[PDB]
C-alpha cells in the first residue's frame, strides 16, 4: 500500500533515504493488535481515529485529552493518514493532566493496569504500549516499565528531551524496554534529543504532523513524537508476524537503518526505525 504525500517521518520509516514523501505498508496495518497510549489521553472523537480509539483508563476528573499531547501521539500509532498501523486498535490511559503533568506514583498505576486490561482486551496479534513521557531517575518507575514489559508488552519509551544522557531519567533508562531517540527531516539528531547508551533506536520525531484536539492537526516536537512510531512499527510487525511483544525491539534495531544520522555522539546507537517492506 502507499500513501501519497505522507508526513515526513511516516515516509522516513519506510524509506532508505531521506527527502520521500509516500509511506509504504502492508496493507495489514496493525489490525489484530493494540496500542496503549499512557499520556493526557486520546479524542477518540476524531474522524481520523474511525472509533478505533476509546478511552479504558483516567485518574484525573476527566478522562478527556483537554491537551492534545496524547491525541497527538496516538495519531502517529495508528490514525488513517498520520499512523503507522492504522488497523491498530488504540487504548487511552489519561495519566497526565492537561498541563502534561503527572506524579510518578500515577503513571507507574498507569502500566501497572495496562499489563492486567490487556486480558479484558482481544488482541490475537499482540500488545504495545507508548509512553511519551519521563522525569528524573526513579528506580520504581524503571521497574514499573520492566513489569509492563514482562507481562507481554511491547513498551517504547521517549528518550527525553534535554539533550543530556538518558540514563538520568525514567523511565528512560529502563534497559528491558525500549527507549527511542529523535531526529529531523535531514537525518540529524534533533536538537534537542536525550542521547546515551540506554537508547535502542531513533525515530522521527521534529516537526511531526498529527491529530490534535478540538478535530484538529498540528506540528509539534519532541522524542514523544519519537516514541509513537516505534509503538505503531511494534505494532506493525507483530501483526505481520515477523516479531513478538518481548523481541521486537531488538527486532527494530536489528533491522533497522544502520548508521544515517548527524550528531550522534559516541556511544550513542545510530538506528533508525524504519520497516522493511518490499511491495
Amino acid at each position: 500500500a502507499a500513501q501519497t504525500n505522507a508526513p515526513w517521518g511516516l515516509a522516513r520509516i519506510s524509506s532508505t533515504s531521506p527527502g520521500t514523501s509516500t509511506y509504504y505498508y502492508d496493507e495489514s496495518a496493525g489490525q489484530g493488535s493494540c496500542v496503549y497510549v499512557i499520556d493526557t489521553g486520546i479524542e477518540a472523537s476524531h474522524p481520523e481515529f474511525e472509533g478505533r480509539a476509546q478511552m479504558v483508563k483516567t485518574y484525573y476528573y476527566s478522562s478527556r485529552d483537554g491537551n492534545g499531547h496524547g491525541t497527538h501521539c496516538a495519531g502517529t500509532v495508528g490514525s488513517r493518514t498520520y499512523g503507522v498501523a492504522k488497523k491498530t486498535q488504540l487504548f487511552g490511559v489519561k495519566v497526565l493532566d492537561d498541563n502534561g503533568s503527572g506524579q510518578y506514583s500515577t503513571i507507574i498505576a498507569g502500566m501497572d493496569f495496562v499489563a492486567s486490561d490487556k486480558n479484558n482486551r482481544n488482541c490475537p496479534k499482540g500488545v504495545v504500549a507508548s509512553l511519551s513521557l519521563g522525569g528524573g531517575y526513579s528506580s520504581s518507575v524503571n521497574s514499573a516499565a520492566a513489569r509492563l514489559q514482562s507481562s507481554g508488552v511491547m513498551v517504547a519509551v521517549a528518550a527525553g528531551n534535554n539533550n543530556a544522557d538518558a540514563r538520568n531519567y525514567s523511565p528512560a533508562s529502563e534497559p528491558s524496554v525500549c527507549t527511542v531517540g529523535a531526529s529531523d527531516r535531514y537525518d540529524r539528531r534533533s536538537s534537542f534529543s536525550n542521547y546515551g547508551s540506554v537508547l535502542d533506536i531513533f525515530g522521527p520525531g521534529t516537526d511531526i504532523l498529527s491529530t490534535w484536539i478540538g478535530g484538529s492537526t498540528r506540528s509539534i516536537s519532541g522524542t514523544s513524537m519519537a516514541t509513537p512510531h516505534v509503538a505503531g512499527l511494534a505494532a506493525y510487525l507483530m501483526t505481520l508476524g515477523k516479531t513478538t511483544a518481548a523481541s521486537a525491539c531488538r527486532y527494530i534495531a536489528d533491522t533497522a537503518n544502520k548508521g544515517d544520522l548527524s550528531n550522534i555522539p559516541f556511544g550513542t546507537v545510530n538506528l533508525l526505525a524504519y520497516n522493511n517492506y518490499q511491495a
